[PDB]
């Protein structure tokens, strides 16, 4: 049995309980429990007890009831006995363990209440509005789970209250932001902040929850980590507080001035395993040592938070005018907030990476030729050529490709810095809020120096990084890069699923999904659309005991279906044994697992004969009756699902697309913005198989209908080749 309360035990020594803390949470429980009562009895007399009940798109009810008691909450009335269980539980003896129980209740009530608001909430007319998030969706989630599995996000800051000012509130903030830790904000701190300006939403991983009970908006959102990339059942609670404390690194920051309700919420936070730090005072008797402590020095909290939760952050320290890290990633630049751009079809561009021989290479140094952003007004262009000279003794022109991609991560975590594309079509853009804090193409030229240094030390001995900006001399070098380009074009070229004979595995979304196992082939990417065959490859000559590691293709037992023994014994061991086979080109038998950051997924109709998709993004109903958030919960979580199978987009365009199932043309119905997306690779790989470049037009969407039967009418008068070929099954 998982004995989870263990993790307690040292905290307080008999006959020494802080009394002031346990009551305040009594009573706290006491009133949030009491608030949910009589909203809940008014909303039954009100709707009646059959009434739904419930938050926009997720999978998972009442995330916070459904982990930690497993209740598909539905209708009004099933929240009614829940709510009696949670009163019951709250006790007047003073114990860590009755504290613990009051949290836990206070949780629920806090998460009935907002149910209870959103009853009134529609997406035409809804109860919130951007910065703020309230609820958050599954899609946002598993959007950023693939940034919590490496650590990218190191961890999670509950901020509920108020900073003692609003610039104290920006300055731990904007630290928070820089060291990437996920943010949930509640109450007065949001408006605090955005009052300093602090950018927030969804794009910086900053979510302005709302107030008071909207702080469950933190627990239901931590807590589906471990219903969806996790897998554990609904209502194993202790398994679920234990996937809580172990890879879910939150902690709340109590700022402010003390109520009860604030505090018994805290210690449901406590109940999971999440530490708490306030910033006022505390007595003897209302602190617990590692879980509810006092840290008033605005210059100290975030360390102090940090180290006891056990988060540490490697941050490469260089001192750039602008803040930087994964919440910046996701900014744009509005063309009246923009003091310059380059390329983007304006001013000729181009990123090289290029391997070098060590006698004429100069560690560290960073060259701007040309102009700077001193050169023009605000608004105004710069031709812009990025060439980042390396050598290592370990370093391969293999490499060379790969380290490239990261120049647009490692431009977008700047703010106020923004890159998009690749290669000579890069288009860069700086702010008029970077500019002003000093920001010139220098520090960007030694931003991509320190995080190629810290990125990859085995492989990089010296780095150099020149930036030109004369409209001539870039064009003279695109030519050098274009080469370069068409070198790594051709070596792409020659790579095949046969041609090949070691296919890779990946284990990092293993961190919270640890039965599942990817295997990468060269004519299938990663679910998660990041990592190609070519870019594990890399991964395992950089880090040879990392999470991508060879499997010879041997021990062939069906060439259709594309089992192999090899992959097979790898996945087994690897998956906990949860996963025996897999067939690498069918969904429709042993098909490959999913964690929960699939790009999208697949699923096969018998109604229509045929594959429907849907991304992430895509927030409508699919003709299988399901939208995105609730197929996810069936396809995530390392289970092995027959006629569902989660996929990267690119993986649309592959001629090894679910081969075996008739690949591009059993698909009958993908999101128009999706087909979109991919109108290129479609009609290029359809003109290959013989379907013609308008096969894209007789793939329904969501503008034909999102029910069979309205989908199956357009199918037929379009004559697509599905209708015709033989049921899967
Ligand atoms: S390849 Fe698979 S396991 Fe690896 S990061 Fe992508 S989704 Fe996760
Ligand atoms: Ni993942
Ligand atoms: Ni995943």
């Amino acid at each position: 049995v998982i004995n989870f309360d263990q993790i307690f035990e040292g905290a307080i020594e008999p006959g020494k309980e802080p009394k002031r803390l346990f009551k305040e949470v009594y009573e706290g429980a006491i009133t949030a429990t009491s608030y949910a009562e009589i909203l809940l009895s008014r909303a039954i007399e009100k709707y009646g007890p059959d009434h739904p009940v419930g938050y926009p798109d997720t999978a998972y009810f009442l995330p916070v009831i459904r982990a930690f008691s497993g209740e598909e909450v539905r209708t009004l009335k099933d929240m009614v006995p829940i709510l009696n269980r949670m009163r019951a539980q709250i006790k007047s003896e003073l114990t860590f363990e009755n504290a613990r129980l009051a949290g836990e209740a206070t949780w629920y009530a806090a998460e009935i209440i907002e149910a209870l608001r959103y009853l009134k909430h529609t997406p035409e007319n809804p109860i919130v509005v951007p910065p703020w998030t309230g609820f958050i969706g599954d899609p946002v989630v598993r959007q950023y789970g693939i940034k919590m599995v490496d650590w990218t996000i190191p961890g999670e800051a509950i901020i509920i209250g108020r900073a003692k000012d609003s610039k104290a509130a920006k300055k731990i903030v904007d630290d928070l932001m820089g060291k990437g830790l996920m943010l949930f904000l509640c109450d007065e701190i949001i408006e605090q902040l955005l009052e300093e300006n602090v950018k927030l939403g969804v794009d910086y991983i900053a979510y302005p929850l709302g107030n008071f009970t909207q702080v469950v908006h933190a627990a239901n959102y931590a807590l589906r980590a471990g219903l969806m990339f996790g897998g554990i059942a609904p209502g194993l609670r202790d398994a679920h507080r234990d996937y809580q404390r172990r890879r879910v690194l939150a902690f709340v920051l109590y700022l402010g001035e003390h109520d009860m309700v604030k505090t018994a919420a805290a210690m449901g936070a406590i109940f999971t395993g999440f530490p708490v730090i306030t910033d006022q005072p505390l007595p003897e008797d209302k602190q617990i040592k590692d879980w509810f402590i006092s840290e008033p020095d605005y210059d100290k909290i975030v360390q102090t938070a940090l180290e006891v939760r056990g988060i540490k952050i490697t941050s490469i320290d260089i001192d750039l005018p602008i803040n930087f890290g994964p919440a910046f990633e996701g900014e744009s630049i509005r063309k009246g907030d923009m003091h310059v751009e380059f390329g983007g079809g304006k001013t000729p561009s181009f990123e090289l990476v290029r391997m070098v021989g060590p006698d004429e290479i100069e560690d560290g140094k960073v060259e701007v030729i040309g102009p700077d952003i001193d050169s023009v007004e605000p608004g105004g262009r710069l031709p812009i050529g990025i060439v980042v000279d390396i050598y290592g003794r370990k370093m391969q022109e293999d490499f060379e490709p790969v380290l490239e991609r990261r120049i647009h991560y490692f431009t977008n975590y700047g703010e106020g810095f923004w890159h998009t594309a690749q290669r000579d079509l890069t288009w860069v853009r700086i702010s008029k809020e970077a500019f002003a804090k000093g920001a010139r193409l220098k520090h960007l030229g030694q931003l991509l120096y320190a995080k190629f240094k810290q990125e990859f030390p085995s492989i990089v001995d010296r780095v150099q990084v020149t930036i030109y900006t004369d409209e001539q001399k870039v064009l003279e070098l695109r030519e050098i890069a274009r080469k370069k380009y068409a070198e790594r074009d051709a070596r792409l070229r020659e790579l095949s699923d046969e041609a090949v004979d070691t296919y890779y595995s990946c284990l990092l979304c293993q961190s919270f999904a640890p039965t599942h196992v990817c295997i990468v082939s060269p004519e299938r990417v990663g679910l998660c659309g990041a990592i190609s065959w070519l870019d594990a490859k890399a991964a395992y000559e950089i880090n040879p005991n990392g999470p991508n590691q060879p499997i010879p293709k041997e021990g062939l037992i069906d060439p259709v279906k594309g089992q192999w023994e090899s992959f097979n014994e790898y996945i087994y061991k690897n998956s906990q044994r949860t996963i025996e086979r897999m067939n690498l080109y069918t969904i429709m038998e042993y098909p490959m697992t999913s964690c929960g950051c699939f790009e999208a997924i697949m699923a096969y109709l018998p109604e229509l004969n045929g594959f429907m998709i849907v991304n992430r993004e895509h927030s409508g109903m699919t003709p299988i009756g399901m939208t995105f958030s609730t197929l996810a919960g069936m396809v995530g979580g390392g289970t092995q699902t027959p006629g569902f199978m989660g996929i990267g987009k690119s993986y649309i365009g592959s001629r090894k697309f679910v081969k075996a199932d008739g690949g591009l043309a059993r698909v009958v119905w993908m999101p128009k913005d999706l087909k979109e997306q991919l109108r290129s690779i479609i009609e290029e790989r359809a003109e290959e198989e013989g379907l013609g470049r308008d096969f894209i037009d007789k793939i329904a969407d969501e503008t034909v209908g999102t029910t069979v039967d309205e989908v199956l009418p357009f199918l037929e008068e379009k004559g697509h080749p599905a209708l015709s070929m033989e049921p899967l099954l």
